[PDB]
């Protein structure tokens, strides 16, 4: 698994660029910033650009990491108690800008209209009231591994996780598919439409408002997946180095499909066993290929005192226009 | 339709950039050129990058034009006799690199393994041999406008047409979808998978029925190729809605001339295009365009590509 370690010189250049842009641009509310992102990203050190371009085009490894960024702790400040009600942009705006630049080298940043107020850069930190929940803002509970939004046709192509702080070194579990561990007949079954991947509750049409004609048409395709329960493959792309979509919790193997349960169980075992602990420490940016890796996070104890683990997250789509039917306008990057 | 007209300073900077690039890299066969394309495209004039980015994100127009490029006719030399056996790269290499840079701003260049030797940059010029053929390469057409590879799930998202020369100002036909002249019921049936679009002659695959309009029902994208399109006889509503869509699209068609120095960008989701018939001289002074197809999501086509690294489908 290749990675890139910044020299102090590159770390200084990235930090300075990031402060400069933060000063020149208001917030992510400025549409000019979004327009400018790929041009701005070409101001990053070339070695960094070449590295991510190789990763993108290589289409072989499931994740990579850029380590050794300078994330100024004094400037960044305390890990917040909640994402809601914060002054925007925060003092950590330069770091958010950084992830956005990286997202533009990989594709287009996008988000979900009902998630964290539609923010393109998401927060990941413990919220006390959320501590008995299996979600990003949790802590005590294990977040079992998953492809992000496995059921969703317009799910992330990549995820970018940047760690502003991780004092106790809590790992992000990430897992890839070792194809040689699997029967070739098992592979054949996994490539076939035999599995049902259930849509997560937050993306449910009836989960949001049933108001008006168009706000209904925005969820018609997902509603159809719920209504019709099409079966789908778990593996796809090239038979020799397949993409995968695996979220064990939302996956049903039909009871009578004996070949499918044998094959799935084989796939589940292979991926579970291959799960790696990947610590995104302060100044690390983790890149996950959503078509080649699953990920999760191990339990941890929060202090709730402003010192807790704090990651930023950007989802990336290779083709913003594919999701048009789920977007309110052509300009919006938010699904729903 | 918004367009960008380059100052002489911009034209000179672009020309200089493409000559410098033409001398640094061997051909598109060099994998590092393909790697570097987006970084290299950031060396174009900022006004040009900004303009294309706006076109791409606005998702509002069927086409745009960047005009006033300096395409050095002496260096470029005579419009060739044929594409085959002709040596790559030719003296018009700077101009091909230019289209490749534009393609990296919009997405990723790709091609078809079987088309013109699988050259990432395609030639469009009158061939005496392939003359009175339907083919794009022959001097006739009618007005058989089309979405490019309308049948194909991995068809181009954009088409880039650079006019090296066009002495008799031969138009490209370009048409968008005017919704106002269509009923809501019709649009709804057009969104459903009730139509067949047959393949073209120029692995895997199936035989399904697909829709003609997709995306937003208020501002739809289209996959329309009238020639290869049929409707099950029994589906009278689908035939009705198809007839109305055809009439709306066919009647809104516009003639757009790609003059020397013009780069025409066609959004394959929002416009159909074609060519108009024209008398060719065949004397090396004929109209010559370069063409690059752009995919927004290269990885989506992985199953029809020989390797991870290849940009050629089929
Ligand atoms: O907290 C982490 O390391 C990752 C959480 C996660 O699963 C996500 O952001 O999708
Ligand atoms: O020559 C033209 O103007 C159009 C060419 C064309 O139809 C194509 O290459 O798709
Ligand atoms: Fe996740
Ligand atoms: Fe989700
Ligand atoms: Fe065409």
């Amino acid at each position: 698994t290749p990675s890139y370690s910044l020299t102090p010189a590159e770390a200084s250049a990235v930090a300075e660029l990031t402060l400069e842009l933060a000063a020149a641009y208001g917030s992510f509310g400025d549409p000019v910033l979004l327009r400018d992102l790929p041009r701005l990203a070409a101001r990053l050190p070339e070695g960094v650009q070449d590295f991510l371009r190789e990763f993108k085009l290589a289409d072989r490894h499931g994740h990579t990491v850029i380590r050794g960024h300078d994330f100024d702790q004094r400037r960044i400040g305390p890990t917040p108690d909640h994402w809601r009600g914060r002054v925007r942009p925060g003092p950590e705006f330069p770091e958010e800008l950084l992830l956005m630049l990286y997202s533009a080298l990989l594709g287009e940043p996008f988000g979900w209209a009902t998630q964290q107020d539609g923010h393109l850069v998401h927060d990941i930190f413990p919220i006390r009231s959320h501590e008995n929940d299996q979600l990003g803002m949790g802590s005590k509970q294990l977040l079992t591994w998953h492809t992000e939004d496995a059921f969703h046709p317009y799910r992330s192509d990549y995820l970018i996780l940047g760690a502003l702080r991780n004092p106790d070194h809590v790992p992000t579990t990430v897992g890839e598919l070792d194809l040689s561990s699997l029967s070739a007949e098992d592979i054949d079954v996994l490539f076939e439409p035999r599995y049902h991947i259930a849509p997560d509750e937050s993306h449910l049409p009836k989960n949001n408002t049933i108001a008006t004609e168009e706000e209904a048409a925005r969820f018609a395709t997902i509603q159809r997946m719920i209504d019709e329960r099409p079966l789908g493959p778990l593996l796809y792309g090239s038979r020799l180095d397949p993409y995968m979509r695996l979220d064990p919790y939302f996956t049903s193997v039909p009871q009578d499909d004996t070949d499918a349960r044998r094959a799935y169980d084989a796939l589940f075992k292979v991926v579970d066993s291959g799960m790696r602990e990947v610590v995104a420490d302060q100044g690390d940016v983790l890149f996950i290929d959503n078509h080649r890796a699953v990920h999760g996070r191990l339990p941890f104890q929060a202090r709730y005192d402003g010192t807790d683990r704090w990651l930023k997250r950007v989802c990336v789509t290779s083709d913003l226009r594919r999701s048009r039917e789920m977007r309110a306008t052509s300009a919006t990057r938010l699904l729903g």
